[PDB]
């Protein structure tokens, strides 16, 4: 890498680790369009396994951002409106207060009040219907965002509906094969589990434990390669020669409802750039993060704007991941860990970085 590249990544990314004990990290930079790799540290520190640029991470909630283009490509192929009821796609959701929820809430976190997780109970596809016709909204519908696997999840197995696909089916065959994410994976293969990095959460070796709408909401597994690979996509959507795909990623970075000084699109979520760096590393904090805010709709949604700063947190028991970008400067970065830690640390290392490179 260029000498700036790499004295910022290392200068910023070597406290990081030693401060969160870290055991295993692989960091891309994305400037000017072209990705540069660092790895630190143990996929697997049993076997001694070092990070590589093939070895896999869990996502967590960064495979949001995948779900909200794989219903912006379903919106682009005609298959689904976000304006659309969600009883148009699950008409046994016949209780009441699914009047007036549509695909947009699901996908934005504003249906009013479906719970961040899916209740680990729920085990079987009839529990999960009673779970979602039971459920009791706090609020009206679009009045106030919280964030909830229980609802992004839903939408992301709704969009694919009417293709008749799997979930991920349709991912892979959608979203994956055309972008070459060909190390990016729902359920990771026996020929990629050398590559299959360990999570570590209190000392010990984790992976991801399975889920209703796991897949939809926090199931991805990726590496870095592949991931800055996802970065350049999003930055640059119109070389994608997919054209529903092409048009899916702009409609997942589209701005749908704002508070405060974030907007959300559909799993991506995006502050105005240059941002203040207060605002983005307190506001990735969970207690602001996961807290109920109300929120105002922008009439109609503005379209992806590319002076932003987009950006979504993940994380598993035993992972954290982060990535951002700024379309207009063609920049952005993908920090994955094999350790849950805090979300404000990952903002000012990915902040400290982009900005001293902007």
């Amino acid at each position: 890498a260029p000498q700036q590249i790499n004295d910022i990544v290392h200068r910023t990314i070597t406290p990081l680790i030693e401060q969160q004990k870290i055991p295993g990290m692989a960091v891309a930079v994305i400037y000017q369009g072209k990705p540069y790799y660092f790895t630190w540290g143990y996929a697997d520190i049993a076997k001694k396994q070092p990070v590589t640029q093939q070895t896999l991470f869990e996502l967590g909630s960064v495979s949001k951002t995948f779900t909200g283009v794989l219903g912006g490509d379903a919106i682009a192929r005609g298959e689904i409106k976000l304006s659309d009821p969600t009883t148009k796609y699950w008409p046994e959701l016949t209780a009441k207060q699914w009047n007036g929820i549509t695909l947009l809430h699901l996908a934005t976190y504003t249906a009013g009040g479906l719970p961040l997780q899916v209740p680990d109970e729920v085990k079987s596809s009839s529990d999960l219907l009673r779970f979602y016709q039971n459920w009791q909204p706090a609020w009206a519908p679009g009045t106030q965002r919280l964030y909830a696997n229980s609802s992004i999840g839903l939408f992301g197995a709704l969009a694919v509906k009417p293709s008749g696909l799997s979930f991920e089916q349709a991912m892979q065959t959608r979203v994956f094969q055309p972008l070459k994410l060909n190390h990016t994976w729902i359920n990771v293969p026996p020929a990629e589990e050398k590559n299959y990095a360990w999570g570590y959460r209190e000392g010990k070796a984790v992976h991801v434990s399975p889920g209703a709408l796991d897949a939809e909401a926090y199931g991805v597994k990726s590496t870095i390669e592949d991931m800055a690979r996802w970065v350049q996509s999003n930055l640059k959507p119109l070389d994608i020669n997919e054209k529903t795909l092409q048009q899916g990623i702009q409609l997942a970075q589209s701005r749908y409802w704002q508070t405060g000084d974030m907007y959300q699109g559909l799993g991506w979520e995006m502050l105005d750039w240059p941002v203040n760096p207060d605002s983005i590393i307190n506001g990735s904090d969970n207690k602001i993060a996961l807290a109920a805010r109300p929120v105002k709709a922008i009439t109609p949604p503005t379209p992806a704007v590319r002076a932003s700063w987009v950006h979504k947190t993940g994380a598993t028991g035993g992972f954290g991941s982060y990535v951002a970008f700024i379309p207009e400067k063609e920049l952005g970065i993908v920090m994955l860990a094999n350790k849950n830690y805090p979300n404000p640390a990952r903002v000012d290392a990915a902040w400290q970085i982009l900005n001293a490179l902007q």
